[PDB]
């Protein structure tokens, strides 16, 4: 699929490569940041290197599983987290050119 690797050498490009991206490149360690409820509260933890190593390792059935991680990458963030927190106003900008560059999919 050609969606596939645009989400990999256009959209993930992009998005890495912004300045609110590192907290999104790993998965949320709850140990090391303290938050025990985490993975009570994210049944589907999901973030950028995950999807990055998905693309690259053949995991997706299509385009819109992939387009389904980087939602709950969003949406994850928005739950745990307050509104006007900073990691959700950085969810935000990333979501926001996300949902540009996904508009220009082929
Ligand atoms: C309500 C309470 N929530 C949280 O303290 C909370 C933290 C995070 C982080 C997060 C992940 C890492 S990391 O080094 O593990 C991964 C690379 C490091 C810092 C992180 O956040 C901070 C930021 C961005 C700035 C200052 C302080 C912190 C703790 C990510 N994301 C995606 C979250 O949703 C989320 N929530």
């Amino acid at each position: 699929t050609n969606q596939l690797q645009y989400l990999l050498r256009v959209v993930l490009k992009t998005l890495w490569k912004h300045q609110f991206a590192w907290p999104f490149q790993q998965p949320v360690d709850a140990v090391k940041l303290n938050l025990p409820d985490y993975y009570k509260i994210i049944k589907t933890p999901m973030d950028m290197g995950t999807i990055k190593k998905r693309l690259e390792n053949n995991y997706y059935w299509n385009a819109q599983e992939c387009i389904q991680d980087f939602n709950t990458m969003f949406t994850n963030c928005y739950i745990y987290n307050k509104p006007g927190d900073d990691i959700v106003l950085m969810a935000e900008a990333l979501e926001k050119l996300f949902l540009q560059k996904i508009n220009e999919l082929p």
